């Protein structure tokens, strides 16, 4: 049988189900960690916010709910100053949550930093970004020149799992698994800057094991490291990425 492996956290046991249904065999190798930052941590941030900002820019969906949790838990009103903000959204994601807390974006991007530069305003003052745990330094950097002080706001973390990330390097270069499968662009750098011999690491996925990706941004990520990815997906289902998958690989 094919061996699949996931570098995806949240959703690993559907993969696995699925996997076996369509007789591939599965293997779980995740490459992150996440875990949701305590309010008390950031309270300092939130309030702040409250205090009101000239911009706001989210990246994520999660990212924007726990947000508006987080100004419950501290009994903080948001929704005034978020409301008078210029609010942007890098992508559908984080889009929809803003629309769905009644503060739907005046501008959204691709789902990447690089979109979002032509809609950043120039202007002044204080730029909320709310983060989840990886650098944004193109972004950070661009809401400085456009003069903004930028705020953080860091609601979850997202991490590599580094141990994960040695774990799946090394069954890879094994000639372990067949293909691999990502969910998240982030995930590709996780394993890419986490990696021992990177430039195997590109060999590998490049002529023996599969890439797949989930999204587009995904598959760029990907191609940035220098891997062509064998497959994209760009339903977001996971059925839908491997019966794909499964359909590309015989047409071979």
């Amino acid at each position: 049988a094919v061996r699949v492996a996931y570098a995806g956290l949240r959703r690993k046991e559907a993969f696995k189900a699925l996997a076996e249904k369509l007789g591939f065999t599965p293997l779980l190798f995740p490459v992150q960690a996440t875990e949701k930052v305590p309010v008390p941590e950031y309270r300092d941030q939130v309030r702040a916010l409250a205090q009101g900002v000239d911009l706001f820019l989210a990246t994520t969906g999660v990212g924007v709910r726990d947000l508006m949790e987080a100004g419950k838990a501290l009994g903080l009103d948001l929704e005034g100053p978020l409301a008078k903000a210029f609010r942007l959204a890098r992508g559908a994601k984080a889009a929809r949550a803003l629309k769905e807390a009644g503060l739907p974006p005046h501008a959204v991007g691709d789902g990447t930093s690089k979109s979002l530069l032509p809609l950043l305003p120039q202007g002044r003052g204080v730029a909320a970004l709310q983060l989840y745990g990886k650098p944004l330094p193109l972004l950070e950097n661009a809401l400085a020149e456009r003069g903004y002080r930028v705020l953080p706001l860091m609601p979850y973390r997202h991490l590599p799992d580094p141990e994960g990330i040695l774990r799946l390097e090394e069954a890879l270069l094994r000639g372990e698994v067949d293909a691999l499968a990502f969910v998240a662009a982030m995930q590709v750098e996780f394993l890419f800057e986490g990696a021992k011999d990177p430039k195997a690491l590109r060999e590998a996925l490049n002529t023996r094991v599969k890439a797949l990706a989930v999204g587009r941004v995904t598959a760029d990520a990907l191609r940035e490291w220098g891997v062509k990815p064998f497959y994209v997906d760009e339903t977001e289902r996971l059925g839908s990425m491997l019966q794909g998958f499964k359909r590309a690989l015989q047409k071979e």
